[PDB]
C-alpha cells in the first residue's frame, strides 16, 4: 500500500518544487518494500531472541541492514 | 510525520509478527519517513543537474541507491 498523497508531501518536504504523479509512486513501491525487509528481519531477530512480540529494538536493529 | 500509522503496521503484521508494540509501529513510520526524505532531498539534486525542476521517477530509482 502506503497512500501516495503523504509520499507526494515527504517529497515536497524535501524541496521539490514540483513532483510528477509517477515520482509518487515510485517513492511508494521502493519505502513498502523497505518496509517489508525491514519487518521481515525485525519478526526473525525477535524469534531468535525466543520472542512473539516486535518492539522497537527490532525494527532500530532491523534498520542497520 | 506525513506517513499513516495504520498502513505501517500492518506492513509489520502481514511480515508474518504475531504481536506488534505501539512502539515498533511508530519507529517503522520514523525510519520509512526519514529514508523518503533523504532519498527524495537527493532526487531534488539529481534532477536539478538534468536541468529539471519537476522530479521523476527516474529521479527517485536513481537516489534509492544510497540505500543498497
Amino acid at each position: 500500500e502506503l497512500p501516495i498523497a503523504p509520499i507526494g508531501r515527504i517529497i515536497k518536504n524535501a524541496g521539490a518544487e514540483r513532483v510528477s504523479d509517477d515520482a509518487r509512486i515510485a517513492l511508494a513501491k521502493v519505502l513498502e518494500e523497505m518496509g517489508e525487509e525491514i519487518a521481515s528481519e525485525a519478526v526473525k531477530l525477535a524469534k531468535h531472541a525466543g520472542r512473539k512480540t516486535i518492539k522497537a529494538e527490532d525494527i532500530e536493529l532491523a534498520r542497520k541492514m
